């Protein structure tokens, strides 16, 4: 598929950076014709067929295809796509309240009500994606953004569909692998992946939300991955002594090695800690 090749600077003015990654830079922008603001994600393209730098056209097209399909309050929306010889430029909905990651660092850890307030929205967003047979594969606090960080109950949106894939056959067997602290054992072991990987990630996020601590984090990436594969985590009393047994139950049913035995998104929404 080809995208709009007009100079993006002809239709938009850019401003402050809102994110810098390995192969992408995100800048706030304003459309000249409407005055509306967006986030422009500039993704560097591969310069040669077998280059290691940049994102393959195949990967960019998949991301765009998934983004064009989604419309839900808890997921980011794609406005337009531009491209030139060096980059693909995604004009995305602006989410200006910062990362759930930064908010978490500002509070240390959340109460169960605050954690379930965020978690319910994450679950709703993932329920939408899974309903569409879309696995995100990169769920973590950095990829959760608040619309407004200064309200008592912030609204959140899931971002960064860079690793997302359609799962038409129940599983996918490809070069997929995100951040060690949040990836499921099946990712670590290079096994077929499905929607269940996202449910493990949610378990990790939930543990972090309640404690301020990462459950499998080691001193090196390889140690983290090893901990994940062995399901080497525990609820430290120092952090969980006043956490409800039901909250721990929820986490325990997500941090299960066998994907077939892990709670599904539907089960998570019916779990007693979540179900109102
Ligand atoms: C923080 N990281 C990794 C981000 C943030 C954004 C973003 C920022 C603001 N509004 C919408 C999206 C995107 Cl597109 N990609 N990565």
């Amino acid at each position: 598929t080809v995208f709009r090749q007009e100079n993006v600077d002809d239709y938009y003015d850019t401003g402050e950076e809102l994110g810098s990654g390995q192969f992408a830079v995100v800048k706030k922008c304003r459309e000249k014709s409407t005055g509306l603001q967006y986030a422009a994600k500039f993704i560097k393209k591969r310069r040669t067929k077998s280059s290691r730098r940049g994102v393959s056209r195949e990967d960019i097209e998949r991301e765009v295809s998934i983004l064009k399909e989604i419309q839900h309050p808890n997921v980011i929306t794609l406005h337009e796509v531009y491209e030139n010889k060096t980059d693909v430029i995604l004009i995305l909905e602006l989410v200006a309240g910062g990362e759930l990651f930064d908010f978490l660092a500002e509070k240390e850890s959340l109460t169960e009500e605050e954690a379930t307030e965020f978690l319910k929205q994450i679950l709703n967003g993932v329920y939408y994606l899974h309903s569409l047979q879309i696995a995100h594969f990169d769920l973590k606090p950095e990829n959760i953004m608040l619309l407004d960080r200064n309200v008592p109950k912030p609204r959140i949106k899931i971002i960064d569909f860079g690793l997302a894939h359609k799962i038409d056959f129940g599983n996918e067997f490809k070069n997929i692998f995100g951040t060690p602290e949040f990836v499921a054992p099946e990712i670590v072991n290079y096994e077929p992946l499905g929607l269940e990987a996202d449910m493990w990630s949610i378990g990790v996020i939930t543990y972090i939300l309640l404690s301020g601590a990462s459950p499998f984090l080691g001193d090196t990436k390889q140690e983290t991955l090893a901990n994940v594969s062995a399901v080497n985590y525990e609820f430290e009393d120092e952090y969980f002594s006043n956490t409800s047994a039901l909250a721990k139950d929820f986490i325990r049913r997500l941090l299960v090695k066998d994907p077939k035995k892990r709670m599904t998104i539907q089960d998570s929404l019916q779990h007693p800690w979540i179900k109102p």
